[PDB]
């Protein structure tokens, strides 16, 4: 309705205003409800160099409830799966109107950086990341060349 339109122009006007730092976000065409993102790799990460697309599919009562975020870049990593999916509890149990995508996408961009330890998406990946840190990043890195670049 009106009030999540507000919200969501009012948003799009806060990413502009303070442009973050490495990601961006917007309607894809003329449709308010529906944005993609982007997320450069964050520099010192196994991501770096890469750039990661996102979609973004925001309800008819934002900021009541969560937006559907997914990648649409593959990458490798323990909360993130084939499809795209992210588990992050901003996007379901902890969802709060006080969130924005400008904060989804920071949390996203830390989740990159440290991963979470109790949420595997993706078990091997998981395992990987917890016994054998400089085999996931180089995989990590590898993945970034073939997909993000
Ligand atoms: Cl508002």
């Amino acid at each position: 309705g009106a009030m999540a339109l507000k919200r969501i122009h009012k948003e799009l006007n806060d990413l502009a205003r303070d442009p973050p730092a490495q990601c961006s976000a917007g309607p894809v065409g003329d449709d308010m409800f529906h944005w993609q993102a982007t997320i450069m790799g964050p520099n010192d990460s196994p991501y770096q160099g890469g750039v990661f697309f996102l979609t973004i599919h925001f309800p008819t009562d934002y900021p009541f409830k969560p937006p559907k975020v997914a990648f649409t870049t593959r990458i490798y990593h323990p909360n993130i799966n084939s499809n795209g999916s992210i588990c992050l509890d901003a996007l379901r149990s902890q969802w709060s109107p006080a969130l924005t995508i400008s904060k989804v996408l920071l949390s996203i961009c830390s989740l990159l950086c440290d991963p979470n330890p109790d949420d595997p998406l993706v078990p091997e990946i998981a395992r990987i990341y917890k016994t054998d840190r400089e085999k996931y990043n180089r995989i990590a890195r590898e993945w970034t060349q073939k997909y993000a670049m």
